[PDB]
């Protein structure tokens, strides 16, 4: 195809474990996280991949990803884009509950629309949340407005915020050929994702991206895939 | 006080022992290098230093460096910036080779004018060099054009070639507020000492950056220091940089 593209979802992070959300909070990779992104970074480098820009978020679960894959394949020379319109969506005042002391409070109905729904945000956090001002103080987000500063964010919200950096800082490399890694979050993949692949909101709420595998996408002219997604690994 | 500015030469490479010229050449960290960089990480972390952009060469050592420190003052979400304008300098043909090597090779007589001189290249690095392929041919200098891809740097080479992207690029972003943090090599950080300190050739060739350790400046409003470089670390290492 005229283009070839790789996303990778970070490897698996440290409150993956402790089962809590963790949306902005920079929570690092667990162990196991690690040992999955050397996997990709290995199966990329067997493959004999070769990249020419790399974008990424401004979330260490998906930067150590990156890096640990760009160790792998002896490319930690490449030039790196990180943006917060990569991270992962903002799951507001549900950062840091428990998942499961969630859908006992709440019941299955309620947080299934929390963590399912297209366009139903999460409760926002205020600024007496435990972790407002860890992330919406942090000032890694010095730079956006007031507006852009999310409290929250439904999957929709997360995706109108990741696809203009997509076509305008993104899609420009493609088309030049530079051939992109994009290192970053389940649902800012799958902004991309759905895109791509022109899906409707009930199918992109059924797709779930694995972490810490890589994703390669064979792309014609227009930015549409020539086939399906491939995951690479092995057996 | 206007500004802070952060430079950190990479930790101890791979070759650092065998006394060998690695040049352009992608040597990694040694075990010790990788220690050297964590402890200067983690002494910009007890300092509470925070930077706002990090400029580096396209080395993995210096890179590894840099991935080291911001691994441990939690700033891994900074914008970093790589060039070959940071690099080491391109030892040319002496890459590769231990100085014993260099000497059986090229004589002594020329050995010593290319480690004395400020300004005499050592010989270019041909065709046949075991590194040729290696280093010309390597896909991250491709942007490069005939004349910029060097096949061998005397020290003023390096120097010139270093000082524009800090002028063009660094001085900018210092100028704006932005707090730098610049991890790189012994002789590129050199141009960017001798231009701080107005320091003279033979005094910027005598100049020891050591590896791993932060060095931080406090300049003025016209980027001029206003007190003598500040090696950062704890009791042993600022005992054995001083
Ligand atoms: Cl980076």
């Amino acid at each position: 195809a005229a283009y070839k593209l790789v996303l990778i979802r970070h490897g698996e992070s440290a409150w993956n474990l402790e089962n809590r959300f963790s949306g902005w909070y920079d929570a690092d990779l667990s162990p196991a996280g690690h040992e999955e992104a050397k996997r990709g970074g290995q199966a990329l480098r067997d493959a004999g991949y070769e990249f020419d820009i790399c974008f990424t978020s401004v979330q260490k679960r998906a930067i150590r990803t990156l890096w640990t894959v760009l160790d792998a394949i002896d490319q930690m020379w490449l030039p790196v884009v990180r943006t917060w319109r990569l991270n992962e969506r903002h799951y507001g005042g549900l950062t840091g509950l428990n998942k499961a002391e969630t859908a006992a409070k709440h019941g299955e109905a309620q947080v299934k629309i929390w963590r399912r729904s297209y366009d139903v945000p999460p409760p926002p956090m205020e600024p007496d949340h435990p972790f407002y001002s860890n992330i919406s103080k942090d000032r890694r987000y010095a730079d956006l407005t007031e507006d852009q500063l999310p409290s929250c964010e439904s999957l929709k919200d997360t995706i109108a915020r990741a696809l203009p950096f997509w076509n305008e800082e993104i899609v420009p490399q493609i088309k030049e050929g530079k051939r992109v890694l994009i290192a970053a979050h389940g649902n800012s993949l799958r902004g991309i994702v759905k895109h791509l692949e022109g899906l409707s909101e009930e199918a992109i709420m059924e797709l779930n991206l694995p972490t810490g595998i890589p994703i390669v996408y064979e792309l014609d002219k227009n930015l549409k895939p020539i086939k399906p997604m491939q995951f690479l690994g092995d057996e």
